[PDB]
């Protein structure tokens, strides 16, 4: 009864990203039950970011709404809260790692972030800054050793109708001892609705809900 039908949070991230470091602060709300999210971040440190913003902006599973029958893992962590490590292996070499804790502190979420990306070509759409958010994903869950996976092969939208695609791979680990569900999938969307010239204010919103694999 800890996650009330209305949550905050508070993010803090710190990245490299082909050399260039970068720090960023942020806070949010939603509605955890109704699978719903929006965020403002600011770029405190390091900015103008020489890239895309959108290799940032899938780096807040507490909000997943969960059908009944699927356990919420996630939610169910909680007052600990959960850590989660992802890969994204784009498909022109650029890779981003993570590193996240996520706790529950004061009644708001307390989310604290540290990435690297690396790899990415000069001539690339990240770098270039050619990217036009994401498109739609699914992304597979299932248990495996103790903790929760998830896999997505995801899609940026590209100026010229073409596509850039990652493939992603996340563990999510409970700080305690929890049950886990059954295999299943996120569908999440993910747009940015404002942000500043240079990104260095970002506004963006976030839809994800449970649903069973057929």
């Amino acid at each position: 009864a800890i996650i009330k039908e209305f949550m905050r949070f508070k993010v803090r991230m710190e990245g490299t990203v082909n050399g260039h470091e970068f720090e960023i602060e942020g806070e949010g709300e939603g509605r955890p039950y109704e699978g719903f999210q929006t965020a403002k971040l600011k770029v405190t440190k390091g900015g103008p970011l020489p890239f895309a913003w959108d290799i940032l902006s899938p780096l807040s599973k507490a909000y997943v709404k969960h059908p009944a029958d699927i356990p919420d893992y996630f939610k169910l962590s909680f007052p600990e809260g959960f850590k989660w490590e992802r890969v994204m292996n784009y498909e022109d070499g650029g890779v981003v790692t993570v590193t996240q804790d996520s706790s529950l502190q004061d009644g708001e979420f307390i989310y604290k972030v540290k990435m690297r990306g690396t790899n990415f070509p000069s001539d690339g759409p990240v770098m270039q800054k050619k990217t036009m958010g994401w498109e739609a994903s699914s992304e597979r869950m299932y248990p495996e050793d103790g903790a929760l996976k998830g896999e997505i092969r995801m899609r940026l939208k590209l100026k010229d109708g073409g596509h850039y695609t990652s493939e992603v791979k996340t563990t999510y680990k409970a700080k305690k001892s929890v049950q886990l569900p059954g295999a299943y999938i996120v569908g999440i969307k993910l747009d940015i609705t404002s942000h500043n010239e240079d990104y260095t204010i970002v506004e963006q919103y976030e839809r994800a809900e449970g649903r069973h694999s057929t």
